[PDB]
């Protein structure tokens, strides 16, 4: 799957129908990123310019001016084509191909964005910028609104009210077309299908890492090429640590291995967490703390809604939690006075569930204790765990272990369509797929 | 193999020999690099700051200070251990091990750096310092300076010399040691293994980046996580663009593909890149020009020794592929003349080789033109290339040939070792190879 | 007279008036200004902060909450009193006595901004801020929307509306109150007594430096320390550079003396020019060039009024400067010829009239060539010129002389009101003056 | 008196002779200092470009190159001619003129500074460079260094080693030559004819700010412009405030006026304090008072000579001064113990001498508690001072009073030179001429 010409579009109406006449809009691409001496990181596009264009250029800027309720244009400023650059470090767009490639009306060479912007922005009453988000793209807005203030001579005005459009376009990132739910349904599938493959390779005396490799190449040979963010395998004591990523120890025969990863497919994260055996049978304390998660979780499944909330929802996990913890003698007390208390706080200390889209923490605004109100179109994680450190004062088959399962939802008129299901989560299943594996 | 707590000790005790009597130097952490809002990119270490610790935590200071011919001593500034911090984002080393895990007399906490660092300097004569290399690290290094130039009434002095020590750090860098050497050759070993796997893995049908996808899996499996540099899979007119970098084209068959692709492992770069057949023969066509860049390469092996020089060495390359040229009608004219004109540049224009190291486009001192005579414990690059542009203005069937071929050396006392020469590069080797694979 | 402190509190309400409900304006004090070394300039604060407060330090914000049309209150921050700072550079107001004493609500210390700016901004629609104007205001501004923006897990959010408060601010301060008036009369009386001792005192074989030294010294004796601008004094052809500082130069019998000179009184400027002889008496040729300027100003202050502008009294100027210039032959040609192609710009290169209030060349829109409307309230000067440079290719006897003559109007209902016509402009006058003083 | 061209050029060659080899010093200009709005202060050059130029420009940049121990030159940096620029705002040197004008070899436009500094630097080994005087300053010479640095490929070279030339340039300073001690004397008698100019227009009723009229009126006729800091006229108990320059309040008869005031003659600073009756007649607890202040500093003239230091004939001072006052009983005690105790803090809270030249408080190193060894050349001021607080617990009679009496010295061969004794301080020649004025 992929977003359409007519999408990207559509997006860019939707933004300007929010904005007010005689004002434009200034949406500057990310820089590139040094990762040591004169290399660079690959390329990772802003999430809110990719929004609006798909364009996986640095030093360009897409700026929409609107003159009234019926009239707007577009300007790209992006690179010039240059022979030597493209032989060197790949191909251009450039100015020409421009307009019919992003349907933007006009488009001008970034190294004259000085000498352009000010004409662009001069006469008109708002400017909406990103203040704060590039050093570079401050340098610039700031210098094209020196040059209008200063320019009264020569008949330029500046516009005196700046208005951050972050709040507008991430609430429209917060609610998922069908095109952006269908790229998200394949990047959970690709993902499912990397965890999946991660469980039937897995075998002690392997690292953490080869995991990972395996899980990488899995998202590369269905064209996902980099993850969403730091792949996270914590065998052992590692999974307590909710981002551990040095992925550097040997896998030990009796632990169980965590793992949080994520592909990044057209942009759109997906974001699974499943926590197994690393021999392929799960012990009884272990299956006591997997069990307690997994409930969690498909209660948690069960109840995500149009008209209840994160926080809601976390509440009936919390119960879940403290209930099973009590049982096991790893919390002592009252359950009601136990959850007053927040006691299952050292052992769950994150949030059950995040936006989940073009960045895998996703952008949208979530309410105080994220109690806003779900509503079709949001997508979210829903990843309950435990994690009992090492030197917790609880019965010593407990100590060290720290287990998440994490899936992919999209809240849906009646309920969700769960993104992430077609990798198996329940410990019978996990058991019979590795047993088929080492067989084969 | 690896670097010793012993090495790491030795090269700041070579830097501090080169330091004046009262004296500091001060290297700086890498800072963590935004992948994308509050997403980052997997930390790689500052080179100079790694080669003196092999540390690979931000917000750390090395400080060394000489106070004569025979009394100096060490002090770290790094992250303070924070459990909260340690469970969220993974563990980190601390004060109270810092001495004893990476052999220095005195760690302090980063947080305290403001504090701390002007009592270190004051009553200096002498700071080095990279200026110019971090924002973060100049702020810091200003603002003690400052206090201890306005602090005459508490009896503060400020060093009134700062001298830049990448020139001597990057000299020293030039010149491998014997555990660099055994390191770097498993880099090669490692990056040749992908090389061979890419060969054998190629065929019609499959995208770029699936190759890349198996050469990331190969480095990972042999503990080199990262690659050095981004890969580069250009098959067809892709391969005349020098850091093709896209990947995203369908192999076909009937065209070459240039594979550039290198491991990082314990920070020290491979380098390797092979041209071949995605169908596994070499055209008539595809030959002639392979021939000349092998030629060129080979002899380029032989040549490299102590006494000559990277120009000394390309200017039997230029003469090698001026002649091939001439003989297949892509250049016409007297080959003196010809290479006078320097006519190979059209299809030639990089250089045969760069230093290899911690960077895979290392630091040091080339000479004018590369003119730097060779020296034992030098290592570069050997990477001839011939780029027949789509629209070139020569044979039909030479146009959109891209071809390099790269092996990485280390200069000896009578030659130089090459340590990339486990992974095939005569074309008859090539097609035996993938013949072999295909049946499987 | 003075500012009462009603008439600052009108203005803060007439600001609050024009807000947006939710809003907060943030007016920051000048800062201090270095002469050399640890040294600084006699302060002199911001206009705009004045223009409020009437509050002479260093490191103070205005700030002024507008909860609804009927809700509003204001927090200063200011320096906290020192015992030890005042015993070595002066007095300070302090929190506690600044409600009183500046009719604010509320007063924090300065040194705690940081800590609290932010809180006043939380959950504000729009915050007023002159961004660009003071490098110290941005950062702490940018710092505090920076805070709620990353701050919403502890239920902060940022305004997402900045609006530059100048051009409401500027368009308040173009017109004068009656108080104001008031002091601008007073500041025009100081100014034209300083102008008649110039002249009074004014011998051949004195510098140009002395009659600045008369002039500041009166200025000082009515209680205005400071000139509104450095003082221009410019003897022969040092009249024709316009705003002549150097003042360095012996007065030389035979030549004019051009004296542009105001007073700062409570923070209004004077503006006057005056040229007349060094020996006290014209001749022909300096009668013939400061006859033209004195029409021009004459008819100038005639025709100023409620409906006329800038450039329609302007054009009236160019038509006597271009008729008196034919018939001296210092033009040649048809006169509305010579006023079409602006045969008049070599001599006389600037504009007739600027705004005039707490800064000599005062802030408000002045419309495309200086062409808005005149309405009561309004001041402005009025200064015609005529400078024919010593090597203007014309009669021997116009090179060299430079003639401005300025006086300070304010628009009435009905005209306009002279305030610096208590120093005499005709020729006549200035020499009767000149020769009373000789006996003284 | 004045500073000659062969003296700015000795200065040059001094600052040369100390240069190691293969180096650069870049010295610059002040930048331009706003006022408020379009309007700037006047101009005061940087002291440091000042005493190697004499030159009052902005945008200028001194450059001394040297080759060897016997080869160096010269290169300014200057604004260049603009017809426009200058008729407007003023004469400008250019470039032409400059090489005769300010001795240098060679004068480049300021405006191509960035294009033409790296080629100077380049392949030199040292850059002199005052690091953080002034922003605009460290951008250009920043620029040029990464210039160099990044610029190998073109054979640049920057120099690794960055050296403060402050310390040495203001050693430099700390000693007078001849020519700048006849300037200083010079100084000192402008500023002591201001003195008692005012002694002898001081009557009741008479704002503080009138005597500063009286005061900056003297400096202006005989050719200094400037004072060389704000002046301070603290009548009453404003004479407690160390700088008081509020200058603002009625000046009572039974008061006494402190006045610290000095000129800026050539860039040389004078400084006097003399405290006198507003009424022209000491009160006796006044005299009281005054005597002590009176033999600390007749006693503090006759023993600073070669070899005493500032911290050993303040021992001297407070000696008197402790035991003046427990004499008055302002203290109680025994004089050693009240010595030991620094029981005369309260009442002389600053250092009874500072340096003296091109900045009133002047450059130079003072040694731990200013212990330096006094050194014939050193020109430096001697001011005792006793401020009693109008809330101290000491008799009444005493309160209120601040009392401070500052003579101008210069370190001679056998004793010092007081270059502001031609204005009286013994309370019988202030009363005399006083009482001889008001007959006026
Ligand atoms: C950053 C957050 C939106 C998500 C994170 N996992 C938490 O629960 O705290
Ligand atoms: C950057 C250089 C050291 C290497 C690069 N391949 C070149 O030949 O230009
Ligand atoms: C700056 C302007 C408002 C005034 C100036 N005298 C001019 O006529 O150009
Ligand atoms: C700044 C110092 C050199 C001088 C000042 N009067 C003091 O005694 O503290
Ligand atoms: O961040 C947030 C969730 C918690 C576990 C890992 N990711
Ligand atoms: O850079 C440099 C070499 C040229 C080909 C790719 N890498
Ligand atoms: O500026 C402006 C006017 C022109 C002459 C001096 N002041
Ligand atoms: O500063 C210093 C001295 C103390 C009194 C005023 N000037
Ligand atoms: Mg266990
Ligand atoms: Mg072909
Ligand atoms: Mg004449
Ligand atoms: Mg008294
Ligand atoms: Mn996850
Ligand atoms: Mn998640
Ligand atoms: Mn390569
Ligand atoms: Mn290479
Ligand atoms: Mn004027
Ligand atoms: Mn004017
Ligand atoms: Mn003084
Ligand atoms: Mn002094
Ligand atoms: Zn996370
Ligand atoms: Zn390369
Ligand atoms: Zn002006
Ligand atoms: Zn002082």
């Amino acid at each position: 799957s992929e977003i359409s010409r007519q999408e990207f579009q559509r997006r860019r109406q939707a933004l300007v129908e929010q904005m007010q006449p005689g004002s434009a809009a200034l949406i500057f691409a990310a820089p590139e990123v040094t990762r040591s001496a004169d290399s660079e990181y690959p390329y990772r596009q802003n999430s809110d310019f990719w929004y609006f264009t798909g364009f996986n250029e640095p030093e360009a800027v897409l700026v929409l001016i609107k003159s009234d309720d019926t009239h707007n244009h577009s300007v790209l400023f992006n690179r010039v084509r240059d022979l030597t650059a493209e032989i060197w470090f790949g191909r251009r767009l450039g100015q020409d191909a421009a307009p019919e490639k992003l349907g933007v009306d006009r488009a001008l060479a970034f190294s004259e964005i000085n000498q352009q912007l000010y004409q662009l922005l001069n006469g008109l009453d708002v400017v909406y910028h990103a203040q704060g988000e590039y050093a570079y793209a401050d340098v610039i807005v700031n210098s094209a609104l020196e040059k209008l203030r200063k320019g009264s001579r020569q008949n330029l005005t500046a516009p005196a009210t700046m208005i951050d459009w972050r709040p507008v376009v991430h609430e429209m990132r917060l609610f998922k077309s069908p095109e952006e739910i269908a790229v998200l349904r394949r990047a959970g599938e690709i993902t499912a299908m990397a965890h999946t493959r991660a469980m039937e390779k897995c075998r002690p005396g392997m690292f953490e890492y080869h995991l990972e490799g395996e899980i990488h190449h899995e998202f590369n040979r269905h064209g996902a090429r980099y993850p969403s963010y730091n792949t996270i395998v914590g065998s052992g004591e590692n999974g307590c640590i909710l981002h551990y990523t040095e992925n550097e120890c040997e896998m030990r025969d009796g632990d169980l291995v965590l793992i949080d990863a994520g592909c990044e497919y057209k942009g759109y994260a997906g974001d699974i967490t499943r926590t197994f055996p690393v021999n392929g049978k799960f012990t009884q304390a272990q299956r006591e703390i997997y069990d307690i998660v997994l409930e969690s979780l498909e209660t948690s499944l069960r109840l995500y809604r149009p008209g209840t909330s994160i926080l809601e929802v976390t509440g009936e996990v919390v119960r879940i939690m403290v209930s099973g913890l009590v049982k096991l003698g790893i919390l002592k007390g009252d359950v009601d006075e136990l959850i007053a208390q927040n006691a299952h706080r050292p052992f769950f200390m994150h949030g059950l569930s995040h936006w989940l889209g073009l960045d895998v923490h996703d952008v949208g605004v979530y309410g105080q204790d994220r109690s806003r109100i779900l509503e079709p179109g949001m997508v979210l994680t829903v990843e309950p765990g435990l994690y009992i450190a090492p030197d917790a004062e609880v019965p010593e088959q407990y100590r060290g272990i720290g287990i998440r399962i994490e899936d992919d939802i999209v809240i849906t008129e009646t309920g969700n369509e769960n993104l992430t299901a077609s990798v198996v989560k329940k410990p019978e299943e996990i058991e019979a797929l590795m047993v088929a594996a080492r067989k084969q």
